[PDB]
């Protein structure tokens, strides 16, 4: 969830 999101983000 959190690496996903993290790495979308950024």
């Amino acid at each position: 969830a959190l690496a996903a999101a993290l790495a979308q983000a950024l």
